[PDB]
């Protein structure tokens, strides 16, 4: 049963026309679907709403085609085949009694416009910092008139697609924003300099929306209430509140952020960097003025959490994004008591890294269902039950491992998961002790807890952990119906790296001066005073390293034959991780990799040493001429992060002896996860909920086809359209 | 009529058992359409078709989910869903009497799976060089089998939906590449080791899809004969030409590239670093031991280069894929002898850029319908006449102004087009004059050449350079129904940037120690031995303007805010320039921008060195620790590229002055290109050809709507499926 302090949270609260059924708000945020893929847009948002949610709304919806964020996707309220695609979310999520809203979208220059290749106006003609060969027009009066107009259309577009909510967007430095901040605004008209004028292209907006639309809808409005800066930009106490009692009329509901476009992670707090609430100091400086319901984002998945910033009043309402993705479920399972349930958000970011990619769909470490709602007909919380008592063995308790173990004991299977390691976790396990992973162990502690709470529904199932390391003849004579391999993967020892995809001389972890980062991570093999990271990885690894390393006393020096980094510059953590870096002095060797090793001392070279003039020269000779840039740097210890290999010899043993299985009534043997190859950990815990749900295809090894959302030739976006090529002539 | 030499350009020649109308072939290459954007693919195909090339093929072309390129565009024949899409595309090219080709495509770890999320599968394990976080499953004999079955299956796919050719695509180190270089392949057993054993997974591949289709269909194989990185990789004289000698028998045609994955600049060889026929070294080679007919690429536009390589036998056909979208008109062109008419590909490679960055679609510099064809019903080649006698005035002659003037001419307006420079070309002139720039200039060539004609047949439109800039008072007398205002954007000369957005102070290009592009383009102002090139720029600016002044014998230093030339991965230009760079002993200091600059010396400071702990510490505070990595460098001259502006001071007193348009009998004024804001050539070239299709609209100054290739929500992709959700329960 639910704790009686949680009741606040199930208490409606009213936004202008409308009515919230409880306190749980899904706040706009990208997916990867926009109008473009409509099933994917629906499910996703609907699952949310038979969940509990009260209200789920769309991301960024552009307004105009001068807006637009090719690469990156977006929503679109263009014209009526929107209107139509759109529909499909909106009637989908009423139907479990939620309210749909639209984030009203254009953002000046910071919209590249590749598709459109349309001329995005601003305030004043800047580069965007974010997309820096992007240009925008000054605007005159009638430019601002027309801009304007697109808010309006765009609203009463919103109303026919069924939206109960419409936003203007003013956060992560668009438009709205633009107009606000002195940063973009350099006017001397009366839409710039004093505070009134700055805020006037706002103000007007909000009323002439709220005239289209208001007896319908309510007015919400998304504000970046503080640039995270300084002076210069957007201060809260500053031009912040003000702005907040100008606009407060206006509106019906305050959604506030903080931080600008080129540095939304905080907003988008990683874990690595920000605790649950950490927006809290700026968001409740809202409360304090304002006479409207007021929610404000911070990574709220504890209940304990959130009934304090709402009776301390910080907040009216608990929004959240991420929190939502990781469990569409959350509401439903804090109503019900069933906290033990909760599928807690690890707050890696990887959801928002395909985003910011460009273009693939969202996918979520803690969900292996997120994004595969609509195709793949994956609910969260519901499973094909079996109609068998086939049994299955699972060797490796890792992500894959132990999420197979989950989803085939939640489908009624009998299941024998079984590690060397005494918890289950796998490689997780070290990866969560390294700086600021702490919170990363969610995933693990999420599995061990529904895992021990599922062997109880069948006492032919069974968890062995700690154990002796299962070998080819233990497999085949376990018994198990089916088994699933899932023993991981390990990092290089000798070198091995993308760029050569072969070792490197003088390359071997045994050594005492060489390690991998398992071995950093063991903590028993010694570790000299200066330490070199040879590097050919983009993630986390060789930064986290380097970071546990140098806070240590080390003196650390990256070598990085790729860019360093690099994937942290979609989950937003790469300026801070920059940051953390410099102020521990670890000195950065781009462009640069290793052709040998010697016991203290290596041979590196630029990566771009070889002559830029290409000419053919025959045979046994290279075309260019000759990198000389090798030089030698000496180190006490040197740590390897070249790249990693699946630890795959008892399945390569179990397949060479595959004449065998039939024998000891083995149905089949799959292999899953890092084991099959290394993956990114959302997709190792991926691939172990795909054989699970998959187990009684024909072949479970690989997947079947999922519903594809691609336009069918013939079939027109534009409702009475014609499709077939017409030419202007 | 056409020159007598040129015939052998126009004999058909066969391919097993298809024939080729004439020596004009389009190979295999992006657009950004696939299987995704039917009527771009159809159109963009077929208006080539229409245009007399002999066969068009589609791009790289998915044979199944686990060879997914997202976030990149690929076309897809996985289902029913793309013959259907695809069938649009070979209809449309059958109906102009050309046949078409799919490239079937498997790229191992390269295709990062993005939106499959499935398993890639190589002969040996291997993260991918260019998607560094991708790495494949080790294939076994099965797993072989099963691949090569997804080949089979893709061929009997491409037969129903009408193709002509099917390619087993061995090119880009994709797949069949991947087995037979040493660099992948680390395999023991008989698909490893000795070139027999190399080449085996080739080799049945193309016999199993000859077996399948080879009645019906022209089986060609492209194939990547040298990966230009010397001993190590394939070397044509040695692995290469014995591939050959192997397969010759099976293959109908040979379509040979050189280059891999990473640098395939090399292949799509940019003007910057290589000349028409630069492949020839290898191609020829190929020709040597073959008995099938060859092409190979080499930028070809020149019809005497065409006509060399095909008698002294380097090739039989002349393949093209950048020359065929600057102009799909090429070969009819050549038919009829109009040689001066030929719109030439400039090498810049920002079709590429688009294909490259994940998702736009494609553009060209040269030919602004490339990409619209469909959605705008632009044709490349025909423009609707005017049936009014409205004459227009053009200020300013750059990319924008010239290609709306040669717009405007072709659909029968009086025109009037004036600058101040002596030559059409604008900005243009400058740029081409950077070290190896030249053939940049072909844009303003072909627009010259064209204008000049178009002069000829209307006797009232008129060319006046060289004369005394427009002014306002001379606009608005000048007598013409409607003005064009292209009169371009200037380097900042304040140090004003997509960073700060504010002037750097002490940055002024009058001083004598600091200079902007245009003065060092200029030749006429002394620049001093040290030399410090401030950026804040992604493009190609900053590098050219270091390589001119480093062979002139200045120490160069750039100085850079933003990713030192970002924008040159996608061009392809990128690893040769950094290679000239080094070479010219071109100093680097990333990550640093400039906080002050005076005479002889500027401050620099690094920007990540603000504390990584974000604390709320009130107004009027920043929330992080002060940046303290501030320090100053010398130097005798300082090049500032920190960002353009538009040149719109004439524009702004028109508008300031549109009370007095009427009666002075003007209808309508209009800015574009970089007057409105700073765009790169190719759009500035859009923006020109867009006012001059539509001077009629409402309004021109804003784009009319184009049709948009989105699903329909309620028609389902694959024939006959069920688009509703169904949850699998
Ligand atoms: C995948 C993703 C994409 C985002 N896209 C948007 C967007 O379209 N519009 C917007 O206003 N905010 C966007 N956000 C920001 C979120 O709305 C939110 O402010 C942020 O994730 C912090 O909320 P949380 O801490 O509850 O996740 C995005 C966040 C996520 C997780
Ligand atoms: C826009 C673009 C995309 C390309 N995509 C492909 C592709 O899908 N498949 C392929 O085999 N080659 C691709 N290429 C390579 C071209 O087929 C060709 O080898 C290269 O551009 C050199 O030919 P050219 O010099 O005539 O342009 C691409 C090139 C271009 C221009
Ligand atoms: N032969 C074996 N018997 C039992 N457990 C094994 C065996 N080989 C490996 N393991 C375990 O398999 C697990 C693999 O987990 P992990 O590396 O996290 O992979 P993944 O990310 O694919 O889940 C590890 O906990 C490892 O101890
Ligand atoms: N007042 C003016 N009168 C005539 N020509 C002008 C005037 N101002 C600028 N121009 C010319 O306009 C042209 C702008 O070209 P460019 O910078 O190449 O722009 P775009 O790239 O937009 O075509 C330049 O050739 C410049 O000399
Ligand atoms: S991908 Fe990560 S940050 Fe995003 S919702 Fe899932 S667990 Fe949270
Ligand atoms: S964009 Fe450039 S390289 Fe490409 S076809 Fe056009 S002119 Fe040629």
């Amino acid at each position: 049963a639910r704790d009686p302090k949680h009741d606040i949270l199930f208490e409606p609260i009213q936004i202008g026309p409308k009515t919230l059924r409880n306190r749980f708000y899904q706040v706009p945020h990208a997916i990867g679907a926009g109008s473009d893929k409509p099933g994917f847009q629906s499910a996703h948002r609907s699952v949310k709403a038979e969940g509990g949610w009260a209200a789920l709304n769309t991301e960024y919806c552009s307004i105009n085609p001068e807006s637009d964020d090719t690469h990156r996707l977006s929503a679109r309220i263009w014209d009526e085949g929107d209107v139509r695609n759109l529909k499909a979310m909106t009637d989908e999520v009423h139907k479990y009694g939620a309210l749909a809203g639209v984030e009203l979208w254009y953002g000046g220059a910071h919209a590249p416009n590749m598709e459109s290749r349309a001329t995005p106006r601003g305030p004043s003609q800047y580069a965007s910092e974010f997309e820096t060969l992007s240009y925008c027009k000054e605007m005159d009066l009638s430019d601002i008139a027309q801009v304007q107009q697109f808010y309006v259309d765009a609203a009463k577009r919103s109303r026919d697609a069924g939206f109960d909510i419409v936003y203007v967007y003013g956060a992560h430095s668009y438009l709205p924003l633009q107009f606000l901040n002195p940063y973009y605004n350099k006017r001397t008209d009366k839409y710039g300099g004093s505070l009134e004028n700055r805020a006037r292209f706002w103000l007007e907006t909000l009323e002439k929306v709220k005239h289209a639309v208001g007896s319908d809808c309510a007015i919400a409005t998304r504000f970046g209430v503080d640039t995270v800066y300084g002076p210069g930009q957007i201060e809260a106490e500053v031009d912040g509140q003000k702005f907040v009692e100008m606009a407060d009329s206006l509106v019906d509901m305050w959604d506030i952020t903080i931080g600008d476009i080129a540095e939304w992670g905080e907003d988008a707090g990683p874990s690595r960097f920000y605790q649950q609430g950490h927006t809290i100091p700026w968001v409740k400086l809202v409360k304090q003025v304002s006479k409207k319901p007021v929610l404000g984002v911070g990574r709220y998945t504890d209940p304990e959490k959130m009934i304090e910033i709402v009776t301390k009043g910080y907040a009216d309402i608990i929004g959240c994004a991420r929190p939502s993705i990781a469990d569409p479920f959350l509401p439903q399972k804090v109503e019900q008591g069933r906290y033990d349930d909760i599928r807690v958000c690890i707050g890696c970011n990887v959801c928002i890294s395909r985003w910011e990619i460009g273009g693939p769909p969202m996918i979520c470490t803690q969900n292996a269902t997120a994004g595969e709602e609509y195709r793949r007909g994956w609910h969260p919380e519901k499973f094909r039950q079996t109609k068998n008592k086939d049994s299955v063995l699972i060797v490796g308790a890792g992500p894959s491992g132990s999420e197979a173990a989950r989803v085939l004991m939640e489908s009624g299977y009998t299941v024998h998961l079984t590690d060397t390691a005494e918890k289950i976790g796998g490689h997780l396990n070290q990866v969560a002790a390294l700086p600021g992973l702490g919170e990363w162990s969610y995933h693990r502690d999420y599995r061990e807890t529904q895992i021990t709470k599922l062997l109880k529904k069948n006492k032919e199932s069974q968890l062995a952990l700690g154990q002796k390391p299962m070998t080819a003849d233990d497999v085949l004579q376990y018994g198990a119906d089916k088994v699933i391999i899932a023993t991981g993967a390990r990092w290089n020892t000798d070198g091995t790296n993308c760029l050569t995809h072969d070792p490197i001389p003088g390359a071997d972890a045994s050594l005492p001066d060489q390690l991998t980062p398992e071995q950093v991570m063991d903590g028993k093999k010694k570790i000299g005073k200066r330490v070199v990271i040879l590097n050919a990885d983009t993630y986390f690894m060789a930064p986290s390293l380097a970071e546990k390393l140098a806070t240590a006393g080390h003196e650390v020096t990256i070598v990085s034959g790729v860019h360093l980094a690099n994937y942290m510059h979609f989950t937003l953590e790469y300026p801070n991780m920059m940051r953390r870096l410099h102020e521990l002095h670890v000195e950065e060797l781009g462009d640069h990799f290793c052709s040998r090793i010697e016991p203290g001392r290596m041979e590196i070279y630029n990566i771009w040493g070889d002559g830029s003039k290409r000419t053919y020269r025959g045979p046994g000779v290279s075309p260019r001429d000759a990198n000389t840039s090798h030089r030698w740097i000496e180190f006490d210890s040197l740590v390897l992060v070249t790249g990693r290999h699946s630890e795959c010899t008892l399945w390569n043993e179990l397949k060479a002896r595959e004449s065998e299985w039939a024998e000891n009534d083995i149905k089949g043997i799959y292999l899953i996860g890092d084991a099959e190859a290394p993956r990114l950990i959302a997709d190792a815990t991926f691939t172990g909920h795909r054989v699970a749900r998959e187990i009684e295809e024909a072949n479970p090894q690989i997947a079947i086809p999922y519903k594809r959302e691609t336009i069918a030739w013939g079939t027109p976006h534009m409702p009475g359209g014609n499709f077939k090529i017409e030419y202007k002539v």
